[PDB]
């Protein structure tokens, strides 16, 4: 079982002794330092949910973690009495109260996203020591805030060559599953790409939503069949043709990707689909178009040629935009080397060729779900607040040779501006009441989760415009 | 857990696109052709935690039934396949994996494992693990990434010390906070100790023991050490008082300070140099006190840090003509470091004549964090098959990328004259030609068949 005494960074476990003496009070904020001007906020419910609430300190746990930093630090450290008090006193539940803006906010960067603080004054020392567990909730944020990001420059490319945003949630499909470093990461980057879009391939994100936040529908995240290289491949080089008539076949009533790339993108598009299987494909349902599926060679480049060769081979309209539209039953994924860079460049790319971006849906993998680090936002855990021999001091950091790595001061507050956008007040000055309610949310406290959030909320509160 | 939903959605639908009367597929992975050699680690973890054993159940084979129906709106789900399995082999897999030892450090561009179905009912099976298995990307490239670090540190240590005492020390791992999860922090941080036992990621503890297993004392350790909020909970005007009690409570063990929350430089000189110099220039040799710089050019703040020092304190040079701060007073550079950026300061470190021995390295994010699967390619494709009892050789060639191209047929790894490694490709092992495949079976249905102690890991990855 997990132990949440083993889930802190090791140094952490002597950070008690370190706080100046009679401190009651260690209160700390979370905040995606000052593009990604505004970050989705996401993931702490899950955090909470999983790790944090209920009865997550026994004997047990204690005595284990007891033996485990003896050995790692080679002598006794440990704050054992600390813990046996939250153990006999609130029954293994902790005494630290979270505020947080709702799940799927949007908020500026260098606002206070959310808050900790012990309800004990006994465990002054606990507010820090879960900072570990709770700044992982970088992750969700990073991974939704990327996507969104990505649905931005897709959602306005399509209104643009299309006239309307009817299927942007299903153009940026998740194929990050294998690309993650574990299990775990995999339904947690999964969840939050699934906060924007509704296609992916990461099942696991699946199960997350529906145990941590809920959904009207049945499925927050739906897929396609789908060829790989093995499927095509295993036919023999030869056989290619084979293998893509079969596929089709098999799936004839449901929309099916097939990659086209394991030998030559090129011809399998011009002499395969475009003429060996050709009645095959003009015969589809617009409900179940077949979907090409290259993955390889210059992203641009090769999405381009493949448009102009379909479009050789098959009837091609000119929308109400003036942009070239493949027919219903026909259409292309871009699967290999999207990330929000590359994404901009093909859609851009054509544009140009007046392509609609109607014709093309992507899939993105390592890059939206690995390829992120807590330092694109700069998501940063600091402590701003004490309260030693009764009196409150506000502290903070101020590196001289780095004045972005400066933190706020004392308690803090996120209210909304006359004008629509949002203010962190500092030291307090939130109290002034000058500007109107504090929009941090009690989430948390003593164990127990005092506020959350369905799945259906946290899109709505993550939608554009 | 539910081993049927632990794959990317697309492969549910294969077992109806293979070839017909196919009875067999065989797939391997490899870190297709700096980084010219891997640490071939992590897959005996997930054989274990997530493959092994009964597997399947009438349960989780109805919870995917029900998933997958609402996930593509229609019933493509195998489920006679796997209720097969469950009938059968009570739920164990039907699979057979080989590979190199645990540890291994393989040049790139050779087979590292492979994979293939033992019963020709489950020719589907092969690829449907491809996604979990696939993830031993990650653990391979900590472990890669990390020894490549640990080369750089020997180099220099040696050049500037004459030895290689400490080294296993000189780069501890503060990734838990940066990577994207609890259970991605235990498997990075456990990759990092192949080569390292400096760690304050200790769930990397509890990975080893239970997968691997040590004869070791202190498989990982760590020392005394502030945070920012330790230190300015005090109060600006506050620095010394807290410096001062941070020492005292850990006068007899090592302990880290970080110095930088307001000036660094000032604090170097002035708290630790000047006011506060008596509390360190009596501790011991067991016990130094290591300053540790957090914000800055990671290299200019090094330099200039022990530039200060070397003004306050008593500077040796050592028999290498390098210079050397006392023995109670180390540094311990734990922002902006990288493979590339530690590089930069050693090397920056030895032209101004500093020993490495005078300063460590921290890495969080970039040492677990800011790694992909193509940072040395790491593939699962699938080179042989057989089908209406015929064997085929395998394989992708994309017009567009030669580097794309994959193996042919059953493969083999072997140890050349010369000393180095060649896979063989359609079966040419059989020749006997080389010695024997340097690949084991690991797995066979459902059961663990080889495993390596974490000891042997180390063993098989060190140096040179
Ligand atoms: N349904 C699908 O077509 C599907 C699902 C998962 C991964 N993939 C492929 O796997 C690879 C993963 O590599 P990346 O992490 O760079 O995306 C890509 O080539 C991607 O297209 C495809
Ligand atoms: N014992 C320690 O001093 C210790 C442990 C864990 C993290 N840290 C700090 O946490 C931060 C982690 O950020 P990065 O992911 O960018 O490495 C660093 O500033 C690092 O020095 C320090």
């Amino acid at each position: 079982e997990f132990n949440i005494l083993l889930a802190t960074d090791s140094y952490k476990v002597t950070h008690y002794k370190q706080y100046p003496p009679n401190t009651s009070k260690v209160y700390s904020y979370f905040e995606c330092r000052e593009k990604y001007e505004e970050t989705v906020f996401y993931g702490l419910q899950y955090i909470l949910n999983k790790y944090l609430k209920g009865k997550v300190v026994t004997k047990e746990k204690i005595q284990e973690a007891k033996e485990v930093y003896r050995e790692h630090f080679q002598d006794d450290v440990f704050n054992e009495r600390g813990w046996n008090y939250i153990l006999e006193k609130y029954d293994g539940h902790l005494p630290i109260e979270v505020k947080a803006v709702p799940e799927g906010s949007v908020i500026p960067r260098g606002n206070v996203l959310f808050t900790v603080e012990n309800t004990d004054p006994e465990c002054y020392w606990l507010t820090n020591w879960i900072e570990t567990i709770l700044v992982q909730s970088w992750y969700p944020i990073t991974v939704a805030t990327n996507s969104r990001e990505q649905k931005k420059i897709l959602a306005k490319y399509l209104l643009e060559t299309s006239g309307n945003l009817d299927g942007l949630e299903y153009k940026l499909h998740d194929f990050g599953y294998r690309g993650v470093s574990s299990q775990e990461t995999a339904g947690i980057g999964a969840s939050a790409h699934l906060v924007n879009f509704k296609g992916t391939d990461t099942v696991a994100g699946i199960a997350l939503i529906k145990k941590y936040y809920g959904t009207k529908d049945p499925v927050p995240g739906y897929s396609v069949p789908a060829a790989e290289h093995s499927t095509i491949t295993a036919w023999g080089k030869d056989h290619e043709k084979d293998a893509f008539e079969h596929i089709v076949t098999q799936f004839s009533s449901v929309p099916v990707s097939v990659v086209s790339d394991s030998y030559d993108i090129y011809n399998a598009c011009e002499k395969i689909w475009g003429e060996d299987l050709r009645h095959l494909i003009v015969s589809r349902s617009t409900e179940a178009p077949l979907i090409i599926r290259p993955d390889s060679g210059n992203p641009l480049d090769t999405v381009l040629k493949v448009l102009d060769i379909l479009g050789k081979k098959f009837p091609v309209t000119e929308n109400s935009k003036g942009y070239k539209l493949l027919p219903p039953y026909l259409r292309v994924i871009q699967g290999d080397g999207v990330d929000i860079n590359t994404l901009q460049e093909i859609v851009e790319g054509m544009k140009q060729k007046k392509w609609s971006i109607e014709n093309v849906s992507f899939g993105s993998g390592g890059a939206l779900l690995q390829k992120l680090t807590r330092d694109l936002l700069n998501c940063s855990f600091k402590c701003s607040y004490v309260v030693t021999n009764g009196l409150g001091v506000n502290v903070f950091k101020d590196p001289v040779a780095d004045p972005n790595k400066r933190s706020k001061k004392g308690r803090l507050s996120l209210h909304r501006t006359p004008a629509g956008n949002f203010v962190t007040l500092e030291e307090g000055k939130g109290d002034l009441e000058e500007y109107g309610h504090d929009l941090l949310h009690t989430v948390f406290k003593n164990g127990k989760v005092t506020k959350s959030y369905s799945f259906d909320e946290v899109r709505k509160n993550a939608q554009l415009n």
